[PDB]
């Protein structure tokens, strides 16, 4: 679990938002795992907007922070969940990392900001959905 706030906004993956989540949607996609919803209180985070490829991400099922080296976004073939049948995921980086299923979530970030969020893995691998291209995230 886990979620980004930044302003008056809350960034989760999308297999993992609430109820409340979708009843204050303001933007979802399937293709990327996100969803964001609206919020009442303003959050302290703040959105990398740069071209790191190194960074630090939050691996719940070890209770720690790992640096890593990750992938630029791309589309990427990902297999069956319970969540998602496999299809090809898009703007998803990966790296090698500890990862398990409800490490989703985990912020991954760079001396910018926050990067992404964990949204896949298995075997020695982590993969994290980017949201530095969402610029919108910055205002309004
Ligand atoms: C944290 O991810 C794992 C880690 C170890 C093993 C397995 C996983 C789960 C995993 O790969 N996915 C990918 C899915 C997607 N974003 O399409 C998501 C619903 C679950
Ligand atoms: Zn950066």
């Amino acid at each position: 679990s886990g979620a980004i706030y930044v302003g008056n906004y809350r960034v989760v993956n999308r297999h993992l938002a609430t109820h409340n989540d979708w009843a204050n949607l303001v933007w979802e996609d399937s293709s990327r795992d996100l969803l964001v919803s609206s919020t009442t209180a303003q959050g302290c985070d703040t959105i990398a907007r740069c071209d790191c490829q190194t960074g630090v991400y939050y691996c719940s099922s070890r209770r720690k922070h790992y640096p890593v080296s990750f992938s630029k976004p791309s589309l990427i073939f990902v297999e069956a969940s319970e969540y998602y049948p496999a299809r090809y995921q898009s703007h998803l980086m990966l790296a090698v990392g500890h990862s398990e299923p409800g490490d989703c979530g985990g912020i991954l970030r760079c001396q910018h900001g926050v990067v992404g969020i964990v949204s896949t893995g298995g075997n020695g691998l982590v993969g994290f959905a980017d949201v530095r291209d969402l610029l919108w995230l910055d205002e309004e």
